[PDB]
RNA sequence: AUGGAGAGUUUGAUCCUGGCUCAGGAUGAACGCUGGCGGCGUGCCUAAUACAUGCAAGUCGAGCGAACGGACGAGAAGCUU
């Protein structure tokens, strides 16, 4: 189930010599709760279509977050243009605690234990971004031992 | 490594950069208005300004002179026993 968070409503005027525009643009994030994330936008006007054709923008990419289970495996952080976010795993009975964009992408996927110290900018899209390039660059255990060519549970 | 999200703010409309502003805590706090009772702490932050009065360091006859009062036998009676 491909779960959906939205992030804003919008309005664009282009000023011209005749008349400006309502384009009612948005962007929205979009995960799955197994660590196959995807995030999507579009200049839109229907709120339908804000939702509608970003999902099918997000169901352009999905990306493969890999997850040792129960939280996010290592202390990690993100990175994007102006934006940049962080997280640090922890206990599960916390109760997750995040904010706008840095919560969107750690909530659609179902880890719950972390952490969000979010750096850099307040512009939602690099911010975004950069809680989603940062998340891309994750790597688990087993398949680094086999990129590395030792085993799997001789890293500990 | 038990924590680290914030809210706005330069346009006709964006990104950056920037300070600024509030959301949250506390105070020997004090003030406007309010005010049940206990169980609890703290109590001139200014003038180390000036002070009436009370008033706050004494000690021991088991040191020994004194001297006083003075119980203490305390006469004859001062005969008002």
């Amino acid at each position: 189930e491909f779960e959906e968070r939205v992030v804003t409503i919008n309005r664009v005027a282009k000023v011209v010599k005749g008349g400006r525009r309502f384009r009612f643009t948005a962007l929205v994030v979009v995960g799955d709760k197994n660590g196959r994330v995807g995030f999507g936008t579009g200049k839109a006007q229907e709120v339908p279509e804000a939702i509608k054709k970003a999902v099918e923008a997000a169901k352009k990419d999905l990306v493969v977050v890999p997850r040792v289970e129960g939280t996010t495996p290592h202390t990690i952080t993100g990175r994007y243009g102006s934006g940049s976010v962080f997280m640090k795993p922890a206990a599960p009975g916390t109760g997750v605690i995040a904010g706008g964009p840095v919560r969107a992408v750690l909530e659609l996927a179902g880890i719950t234990d972390i952490l969000s110290k979010s750096l850099g900018s307040n512009t939602p899209i690099n911010m975004v971004r950069a809680t989603i390039d940062g998340l891309q660059n994750l790597k688990n255990a087993e398949d680094v031992a086999k990129l590395r060519g030792k085993t799997v549970e001789e890293l500990y």
